[PDB]
């Protein structure tokens, strides 16, 4: 049977949009807007945006829907360089170690809601320590009934002494965890069909809880005061050579590319779509989402600030576990606190559950292509893929946990999602064919992209990618959590990780060199050409030995 196709179109947009859509796109992009610059912070993100975040998109779009296949079975225009398939197959596979830990902990709060009295509000219980002092007028928001709570109640953090001392799961968030996975594995088993209807509710709840906490939030004291904090223009914050590497790393971290997502996810589109007005859409509504969701989370932010008679530099911080801590408490003092802490939780969740399946769904399409035996049960395949990512992400259950979560969260994504699409960008760019591609996407859609895009596809997006991994590579800095420093050996399996994800390319590249046979020039020929060449090849006749080819845009 031929590949099957989306059921609508609209199926594959919400499909996209939800991916794409993530608890760390509502705080990313305002908590840097607020950080440095403010209004002024808009200039480099849209340039950056412009340069070297549409290109990429579209390229990805692109090559997904003409190759119909996966992450590794589109590397057919190039086959020495398929290990970026794997390369990226892995990123995927390690991201959701800690991504449905996430979503448990989430569902474990959303349980322990339905109740009068939010466990929450005072402290005045088994799992608090007598250092308990909410202040209403140095951590002001260390030791907070909130914070103990988050800290003691629910993940038992102080029961272990650091990464070396785990110590057994807990069964609640193990309880938590499994249903999560059964969710996922019922809403991936039946290929794309049940898995296209299914986020027409998970990626169209989260705007509606937006709205009702952005009505609610605005009205509070304070609000307008952290708004203005989150929109003030002051341009000589661009003289700084930090803000446009905020820009730069925020734009290739929040597009969503370097997972292999897209290329899956467009790799079921009929081969008459329209890529162009698909890649312009996402990429709006996915930057007007940050927008919004800043809106929302900056008036909660100065109204939190106003309560505890504090500055908003203070409340406004980066860390795991402070969604679990500022928020709650801010619920907790509204009337109805029980439904707004509902709702807000079922937000979190489904902003969760989204992206988790899209993550797995690029893992199980990629795979399922690249082997053909496993194409007639694409069920028990589902069940093996969530049955080993349940296994792996028990560790982040113990009560030590949360490090565990931090140096993945670390060390998972980090410069190999760079690497990775450079490496995919550089060679689609010049191994291929700027001129291929275009002609490829002419002959898909019907209108030839213009010179701009070639330009940005061959010439800016390789510096710019190759900038980003620099400056990203320059300026690491170990993990940490509050006073904790990790054991260096944390710190080699971390580096160790990240680069058994990148280190797949040279390998795969000297297994299909040392595969094929005959002689250097025979071998660089049937590696380095595309296979719709090969009869070119045999007669002799390589585009790419010619110096033309790669000096053509
Ligand atoms: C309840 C209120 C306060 C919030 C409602 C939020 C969502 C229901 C909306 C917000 C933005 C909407 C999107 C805005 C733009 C478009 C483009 C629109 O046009 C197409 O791309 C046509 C595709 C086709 O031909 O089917 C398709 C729906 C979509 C994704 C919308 C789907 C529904 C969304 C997510
Ligand atoms: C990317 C995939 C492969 C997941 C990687 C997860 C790591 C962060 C895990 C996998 C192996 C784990 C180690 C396996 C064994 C132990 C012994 C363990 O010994 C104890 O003190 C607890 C013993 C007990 O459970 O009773 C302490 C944690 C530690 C170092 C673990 C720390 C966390 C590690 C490195
Ligand atoms: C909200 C999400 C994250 C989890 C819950 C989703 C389930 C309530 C849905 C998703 C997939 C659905 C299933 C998708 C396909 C089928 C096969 C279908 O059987 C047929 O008639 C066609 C196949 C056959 O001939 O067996 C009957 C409904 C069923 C079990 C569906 C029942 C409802 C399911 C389990
Ligand atoms: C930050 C918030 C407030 C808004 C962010 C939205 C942008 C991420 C989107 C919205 C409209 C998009 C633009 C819509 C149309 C085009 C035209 C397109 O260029 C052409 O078609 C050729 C024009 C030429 O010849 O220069 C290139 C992409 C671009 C700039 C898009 C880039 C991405 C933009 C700026
Ligand atoms: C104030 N502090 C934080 N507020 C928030 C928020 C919020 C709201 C959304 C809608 C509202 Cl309404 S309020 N998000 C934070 C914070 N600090 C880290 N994050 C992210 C980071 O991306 C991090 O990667 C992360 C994580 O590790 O979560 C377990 C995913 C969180
Ligand atoms: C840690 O990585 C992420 O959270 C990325 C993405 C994602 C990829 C894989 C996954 F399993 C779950 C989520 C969801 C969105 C798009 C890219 C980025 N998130 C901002
Ligand atoms: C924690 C993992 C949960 C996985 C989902 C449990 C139900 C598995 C059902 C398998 C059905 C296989 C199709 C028929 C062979
Ligand atoms: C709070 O008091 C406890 C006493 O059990 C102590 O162990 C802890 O270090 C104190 N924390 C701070 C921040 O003072
Ligand atoms: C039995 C205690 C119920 C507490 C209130 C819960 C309200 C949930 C409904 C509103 C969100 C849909
Ligand atoms: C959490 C509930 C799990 C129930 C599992 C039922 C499996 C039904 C499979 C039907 C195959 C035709
Ligand atoms: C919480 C998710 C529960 C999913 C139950 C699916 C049951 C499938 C029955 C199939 C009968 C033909
Ligand atoms: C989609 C439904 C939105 C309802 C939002 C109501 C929020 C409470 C308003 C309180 C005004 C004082
Ligand atoms: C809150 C997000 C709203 C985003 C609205 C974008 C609408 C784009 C429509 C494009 C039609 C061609
Ligand atoms: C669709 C439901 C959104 C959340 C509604 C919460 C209940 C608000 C009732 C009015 C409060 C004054
Ligand atoms: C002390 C009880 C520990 C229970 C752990 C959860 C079960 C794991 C099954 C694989
Ligand atoms: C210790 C009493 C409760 C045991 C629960 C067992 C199931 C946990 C999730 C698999
Ligand atoms: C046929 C169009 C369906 C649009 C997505 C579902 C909207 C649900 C609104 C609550
Ligand atoms: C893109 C140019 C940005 C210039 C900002 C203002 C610089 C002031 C220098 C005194
Ligand atoms: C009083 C300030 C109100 C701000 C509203 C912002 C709306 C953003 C688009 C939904
Ligand atoms: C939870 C384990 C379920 C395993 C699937 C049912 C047996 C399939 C045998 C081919
Ligand atoms: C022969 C039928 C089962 C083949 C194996 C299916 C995938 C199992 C996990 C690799
Ligand atoms: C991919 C090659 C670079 C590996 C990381 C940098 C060297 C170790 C720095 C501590
Ligand atoms: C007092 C003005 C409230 C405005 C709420 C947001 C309207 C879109
Ligand atoms: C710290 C930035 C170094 C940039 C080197 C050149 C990359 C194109
Ligand atoms: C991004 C546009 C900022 C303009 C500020 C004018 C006061
Ligand atoms: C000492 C307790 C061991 C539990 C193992 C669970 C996988
Ligand atoms: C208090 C949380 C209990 C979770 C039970 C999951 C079945
Ligand atoms: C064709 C039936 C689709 C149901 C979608 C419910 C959200
Ligand atoms: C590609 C990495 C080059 C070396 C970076 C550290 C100097
Ligand atoms: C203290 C040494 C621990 C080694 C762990 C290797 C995974
Ligand atoms: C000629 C092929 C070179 C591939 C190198 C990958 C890093
Ligand atoms: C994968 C690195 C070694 C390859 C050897 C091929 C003979
Ligand atoms: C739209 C950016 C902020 C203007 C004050
Ligand atoms: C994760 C890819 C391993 C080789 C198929
Ligand atoms: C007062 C205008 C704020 C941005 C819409
Ligand atoms: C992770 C192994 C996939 C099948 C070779
Ligand atoms: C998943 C591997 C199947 C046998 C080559
Ligand atoms: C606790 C999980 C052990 C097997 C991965
Ligand atoms: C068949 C190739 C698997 C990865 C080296
Ligand atoms: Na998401
Ligand atoms: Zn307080």
């Amino acid at each position: 049977q031929d590949r099957e196709t989306w059921g609508k179109k609209i199926d594959f947009l919400l499909s996209v949009i939800g991916f794409a859509v993530d608890l760390a796109n509502v705080w990313r992009f305002p908590y840097l807007c607020y950080k440095n610059g403010g209004g002024a912070f808009l200039v480099p993100y849209l340039l950056f945006m412009v340069i070297a975040g549409m290109p990429l998109f579209y390229m990805e779009l692109a090559l997904g829907q003409f190759n119909r296949e996966g992450a590794a079975g589109v590397w057919k225009i190039c086959p020495i360089l398929k290990g970026v398939g794997f390369t990226v197959i892995l990123i995927s596979l390690y991201v959701g170690f800690f991504y449905n830990v996430i979503i448990a902990w989430a569902l474990h709060y959303l349980f322990s809601s339905f109740t009068t009295e939010l466990p929450w509000i005072h402290c005045n219980n088994s799992w608090n320590s007598p250092n308990c002092s909410d202040a209403h007028p140095n951590d002001t928001f260390g030791t907070t009934p909130a914070a103990e709570y988050f800290e003691r109640g629910v993940l038992h953090l102080h029961q272990s002494h650091g990464i070396d001392d785990l110590g057994p799961p807990r069964w609640q968030l193990t309880a938590c965890l499994v249903l999560v996975y059964v969710l996922l594995y019922f809403s991936l088993w039946k290929g794309v069909k049940t898995s296209g209807k299914v986020v027409w509710i998970t990626a169209t709840m989260p705007y509606v809880v937006l709205t009702a906490l952005l009505l609610r939030g605005v009205t509070l004291p304070g609000a307008i005061d952290g708004i203005r904090a989150y929109l003030s223009v002051d341009f000589y914050r661009l003289c700084e050579a930090s803000v446009w590497i905020d820009a730069a790393t925020q734009v290739c971290f929040s597009l969503g590319v370097g997972f292999g997502v897209l290329i899956a996810f467009s790799s079921y589109n009929k081969f008459t779509n329209n890529c162009y007005r698909d890649a312009i859409v996402t990429t709006s509504i996915n930057s007007l989402t940050s927008f919004s969701s800043g809106f929302v989370v900056f008036s909660f932010l100065g109204y939190m600030a106003q309560k505890h008679s504090v500055p908003i530099g203070d409340v406004a911080k980066d860390g795991p576990g402070l969604i679990f801590i500022i928020y709650p408490e801010a619920i907790a003092t509204l009337p109805l606190s029980s439904a707004w802490a509902v709702v807000f939780f079922i937000m979190l969740l489904t902003l969760g559950i989204d992206s988790a399946m899209g993550g797995m769904e690029s893992v199980i399409t990629g795979l399922i292509d690249e082997f053909q035996l496993l194409h007639r049960h694409r069920e028990l395949f589902t069940l093996f893929i969530v049955l080993a990512t349940f296994l792996l992400s028990l560790f982040c259950v113990t009560n030590g946990g949360i490090y565990v979560f931090t140096l993945l969260d670390h060390f998972a994504a980090g410069t190999s999602i760079l690497f990775g699409v450079l490496i995919e960008a550089i060679g689609v760019a010049w191994f291929y064919g700027v001129g291929q591609f275009s002609d490829d996407i002419q002959q898909m859609t019907g209108q030839r992209p213009s010179l701009y895009w070639r330009l940005c596809w061959k010439l800016v997006s390789p510096c710019f990618l190759l900038f980003v991994v620099v400056v990203s590579i320059v300026t690491f800095r170990p993990p940490h959590y509050g006073a904790y420093i990790f054991p260096d050996w944390a710190n080699a399996l971390g580096w160790v990780i990240a680069t058994s994800s990148m280190a797949m390319v040279p390998i795969y590249a000297a297994y299909k060199f040392c595969s094929l046979p005959g002689s250097f020039r025979e071998k660089l020929a049937y590696a380095i050409a595309p296979e719709k060449d090969r009869e070119l090849v045999d007669r002799g006749e390589v585009r790419q030995f010619t110096l033309r080819h790669w000096l053509k845009v």
